[PDB]
Order: structure tokens, then sequence, then C-alpha cells
């Protein structure tokens, strides 16, 4: 029982993690939804800075990864997802972290291959009138800073909830002494109301808002904006009959608004095809809802619902008068619609409990997406658009069976697992590729939604001394959308779709070797091949291992962690995704870090830790290559922080 700092976690049931993300972390988070993900194996980040960093998941990237939050859906609106979906959350302000590895789900919304991640804030129970605050302060090298709070109050009717968070970064350091650009800033501030008439009931409102800016090494230009607006309502009935158990409702609505330049956080470079000062403004409107029924009876229950989804996409830019130096800044032009997606679906999952160490479980849905291009114009001056307002759709099925075996001598899960899963191209696949597949008119004309199958197995064991888990998969993909940069100028990229061949895996322990000292270990692989021309896929992270050692003494705990990454050698050059490319085989590296925790009385406890202690000067095999503006030459990926300090005291009444 006494406190101690994340390094992973585990996989606690078959294909799902779940963490409580308001714990220490020991490579430390920079207050994004990505860095959340470090500590759970299976997901590297691609660096763009120090912060929003694009989370890949089993190799798998971009809107293979369905991240939700509250339910509802947050998208970005940079061209080349310069504000992914993570930059926008901060998981202190969640209360839960869910990860289901595979497309092993159809209740949380369509094209979910790879996994499906959800932020949850549960609703607050109060008995009583009364209150409860819970807050956090960080401070660490590089100016870091970060402020955390999370209050409520309310009785058996009703409640209202605040949470909210300030934090900021200068730029670090690598390991050769470096200063890399990476500063950031983020907030958030959100409120809750919560009605509950009878225990059966709960109706919530929910609103919010957040800013930040981002400094980029790792692109031409930086995130001066990243306004969020949230609005979200959201209704459980339980017990309606004595098979009906639950009934939820939900709307949510996302906005986003993002900025985009070259002289706010940096000057523009003179010597790149952007000497003049210059920004873009981009938005993202995301309206959804859900409506679920779960009914329990006998051996089994069975959830049914539909879901639908609508998003839009503008963009305006500023002009430079080259022959003046008049800026007229992006917001004074009108916006540009250039996109709106809909969905509509219907899901079902059944489980059976078969005897008591035996469940089967079922899932299907199918998807009716649509997408209209409303370019007018394109890109090189202007130039029309050949697909102007044209609309397309698909109607997609998906879905999973899964079978668990619970052992009786010994307390042991096995599990397999046959998914299938359809989703149709995001507005990256669709908007953002300079050209289309080979004689097509663009990419939004002919790019084909991607279509996985997958068998996903392992294993759980619960011993008292010896956790242990592991989870691999084998798939195929039809039509996977891949990108291919044909630099040579700037840098031009052509959506295609490929046949692809997939598999990994990834195990854990955690072994209690006396009473004050644990032990625990991981490792993540994932493979795959471009079936189509006969290569690997690009993108790929290499094999990770973690070695964890933990003391734990009556308040306190000291822990040491060991990070240690294979050499990436299989790589496809000039090939990636609408965020980065593939150009050279990666070093393997190993990273050593310290921790500590000391629980000062009930209410307030400390932690502190050190990242990186041999300031190794190391990159990621994912990390965008660095912009020549600053100092970084040909497909030098941006490197990872050296030796970073950090302490934070956590606060619960
Ligand atoms: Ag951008
Ligand atoms: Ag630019
Ligand atoms: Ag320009």
């Amino acid at each position: 029982l006494a406190p101690s700092v994340v390094t992973g976690v585990a996989q606690s049931s078959p294909l799902t993690i779940v963490t409580n993300p308001k714990e220490p972390r020991q490579p430390v988070p920079a207050s994004d939804g990505a860095d959340y993900l470090k500590t759970i194996p299976g997901f590297a980040v691609i660096r763009n800075g120090g912060s929003n960093g694009d989370p890949v998941l089993r190799g798998m990237f971009g809107s293979r990864l369905n991240i939700l939050t509250n339910g509802g859906m947050m998208l970005g609106a940079a061209p080349n997802r310069m504000d992914a979906p993570t930059s926008y959350i901060s998981p202190e302000t969640y209360d839960k972290l869910t990860v289901i590895k595979g497309p092993q789900t159809v209740l949380w919304g369509p094209g979910a291959s790879a996994g499906t991640i959800l932020f949850e804030r549960e609703p607050e129970r109060f008995g009583e009138l009364g209150s409860r605050v819970n807050a956090s302060l960080l401070a660490g090298s590089n100016g870091r800073f970060d402020k955390v709070l999370d209050a409520a109050a309310g009785n058996r009717l009703g409640y209202l909830r605040f949470t909210g968070n300030h934090a900021q970064s200068d730029d670090y350091e690598d390991g050769a002494g470096n200063t890399v650009p990476s500063r950031w800033k983020k907030w958030n501030g959100d409120v809750a109301v919560g009605w509950t008439p009878d225990e059966d009931t709960l109706i919530e409102l929910t609103a919010g808002k957040g800013d930040g800016e981002a400094r980029y090494a790792g692109r031409g230009m930086d995130g001066s904006q990243f306004k969020r607006e949230s609005l979200g309502l959201r209704f459980v009935k339980s017990n309606v009959s004595d098979v009906l158990e639950k009934v939820e409702a939900q709307v949510y609505y996302n906005y986003a608004d993002h900025i985009m330049d070259n002289f706010r956080l940096r000057t523009p470079d003179p010597s790149s095809m952007m000497p003049m000062p210059m920004a873009s403004q981009v938005d993202r409107r995301t309206l959804g809802g859900r409506l679920a029924a779960t009914w329990r009876w006998d051996d089994f229950k069975l959830v049914t619902g539909v879901d639908a989804m609508r998003n839009e996409h503008r963009a305006r830019g500023s002009k430079y008068d080259m022959m003046t130096d008049y800026y007229t800044d992006a917001d004074q032009f009108p916006w540009s619609k250039d996109a709106v997606f809909h969905n509509y679906g219907a899901f079902g999952e059944l489980t059976w409990f078969a005897a008591e160490r035996d469940r089967l479980i079922g899932g299907l849905r199918l998807d009716r997406a649509s997408v209209k291009d409303y370019r007018q114009t394109l890109k090189g001056h202007a130039m029309a658009n050949p697909t102007a307002n044209d609309t397309r759709a698909d109607t997609l099925p998906s879905g999973f069976v899964r079978y668990e075996h619970d052992l009786a001598d010994s307390p042991t899960t096995l599990y397999a697992g046959l998914g299938h899963a359809e989703r149709f191209p995001d507005y990256w696949e669709l908007f953002s590729p300079k050209r289309g597949p080979n004689g097509s008119v663009n990419a939004f004309d002919k790019i084909k939604p991607e279509k996985t199958t997958q068998l996903d197995f392992g294993l759980q064991y619960n011993g008292d001394k010896l956790q242990a888990w592991a989870s691999g998969y084998v798939g195929v993909v039809q039509d996977f959308i891949l990108f291919s940069y044909r630099e040579g100028m700037g840098s031009s990229t052509q959506a295609t779709n490929v046949d692809a061949r997939i598999m990994g895996g990834e195990l854990g322990a955690s072994y209690q070797l006396t009473g004050n000292w644990k032990t625990d270990a991981s490792l993540a692989y994932a493979w795959g091949k471009n079936s189509s021309d006969d290569r690997a896929l690009p993108q790929i992270p290499p094999l990770e291992a973690r070695f964890g050692l933990t003391y734990e003494e009556g308040d306190w705990s000291a822990g040491s962690l060991w990070r240690v990454v294979a050499p990436q050698n299989r790589i496809a050059r000039d090939q990636g995704n609408v965020v980065g490319k593939d150009f050279d085989k990666s070093a393997g590296f190993g990273v050593f870090s310290l921790n500590g925790a000391y629980r000062v009385t009930r209410n307030v406890k400390l932690s502190a830790g050190v990242d990186n202690l041999f300031d190794k000067d190391y990159t990621e095999h994912l990390n965008k290559a660095g912009d020549a503006g600053f100092g970084f030459s040909a497909n030098e990926t941006v490197p990872e922080p050296g030796r970073t300090f950090w302490t934070k005291v956590d606060f619960s009444f």
C-alpha cells in the first residue's frame, strides 16, 4: 500500500488494459494523449516536438486507432495531423483510460482495426451533500510546470464538477547538449452538471474548452493555436425491466480550431520554400451520438445499439504582399469548407457464459459511411478540383468472435479471437495526398476502404507472486492505405492501396520477490509486409523491452527502469503515412531511469524521477525528420530528451 510510479501498465483482462491516468508515470508524460500510451506495451509515438506525438499501435497509425473521450470523437484539422486527436486530450483530467487491442469490439464505432482507446470520466456518486477535490502540481527541467484541479460538489439529487489544467515546458535538450525546438503550452477547463433523480437515472451536461501551442522541430511550421470547444449530453437509465439492464444515450459536439504558422514560434527560414511570413487556419466540427441497450438474462448478455457521426473541415490562409512587406492574416478571409463526412451504424455484441470457466463473445456492426469533397479549387497558384462537390459512400460490415477459457488447476485464462474490420478512408487519406492511385483524378476519387482480418490470441495468469500476460496477433490487410513520398521540388505524396500481412505481440510479467521487492518486464513486437510490392511496411516500431525493479517499504517506494530498443532494419524508404516516411534503418539504444514516491498523509503524496539518467543521445525510428531551418540535415530525425528531472505532488481531499 506504499505509492509508486507507473512505468508500465499490464494487460488486465483479455486484449484489455485499464489504468488510472492520474498516477505518476516514469518517463514523464507531456500532458497529451500519446504520452500516456507509451506506458502500455504495443504503443509507440511519432515525435513532432516536445508534445503532441502521433500514437502508433502495433505499428498501426492514424484512424486505425479509435480514440474516444467520454464516448465522443475529437478530430483535429491540420492537413498533416500537426494536431492529432491526442493533442487535444489531457489524460490527467480523466479518471480511466481503457485500451482494447484488435478489432474485437463493435460498441464504440467504425473502423477500429488496430484498437480502440477510451478516456472516461465517471459520474460523481454523492450520498450526503458534500464535496471532493483532488489536484496535483508538477515541476521539472526546462521550465516544466503543470497544475491540475478536479473538484466536485453535490448530493443524492445532483452534482456540479470542474476539472482543469495548465501545463507548459520550454525547449528541452537532447543528450548531445543541443536545444531542441520543442516548447509547448496547454490549458483545459471543463464543467459537468449531473442530475440523478433516482439511482436508476443519471443525466449529465458537459462543456469545456482548451487551448495550447507547440513548437515542432519536426515540421516547417508550428502550432500557435489548438482551440477546442466541447458540448456533451449523456443519459443512463438502469433496471428498466427484468431483462433490460441499462439504456444509455449520448450526444457530443467537438470543435477544433488550429493555427499553423512560421513566424509566431520561429523565424521564417529564408533558405526554404517559405521565406515570407505565412499562417494557415483550419477547423474541424464533429457532431455525433450513441444509443445502446444492454440486455441480461440466463447465461447471456446482449448489447444492441446504433450510432451516428458527422464532421466538417474548413481552412483559410494568409497572404503576403511580396512587392511590399504587407501581411494579411488568415482571419481576414472567409473559411473554405473542403470536406464533410457522415457515418451511421448499427451494432450488437452477444456474450454466452457457458458453464463458469467458459465465455464466448460475438459482435457485429454495419456502417454506412459517406464523404463529400467541397473543395472548389486546389493548391502552385490555384487550379481546378476535378471532384468538386462529388459524393461517395459505402456500406461496411465488421465483426468478431472470441472464445475465453479458464483453466481449473491454476488461475489461467486462454483466449483466441477472429475479427474483421472495414474502415472508410479518413480526412487525411482522401484530401491530404497530392496524388491518388495511378490513373486516378485524385485520391478522393479512388482510395478504397481498408479491410483487416486478424487472429488475436493470448493468456492471463493471476497468481499471488507472479502475474503474467501475453497477446499475439496475425492478420491480413486488404487495400492498406499507403503513402509514398516522391520528393523531386518539395515533397509530393501519393496515396495507394496495397495488400499487407501483419503479425506481432506483446507480453509482460510482474513478480513479487518479497514483501518489499517487486520486479516486472514487458516486450512489444510488431511486424509488417507490403504484399503488393514485396517489401516491408514503413513506419514500424522496432522490438522493445522494459525492465522495472521496485522496492516498497511502509510509506515510500524507489524504483529503477531500463528501456531497451532493438534497431529497425525492416524499412520502406520514402513510404509511410500522412505524417512521416521511412528513410534510414534506426539504431538500437538503451535508456535508464530512477523514481521514488512517498505518502506524507492520506491526502498528500510526493513523486520524483530522473528520466534518461545517463543523458543518452538517441532518437526513435518513428520520429519525424528535423527541419532544415533548424539545425537538422537530411532525414536526421528529432532526438528524444536528454536527462530530465521531475517532481510532483498529489492532493486528494
Ligand atoms: Ag501544419
Ligand atoms: Ag508554411
Ligand atoms: Ag508562402
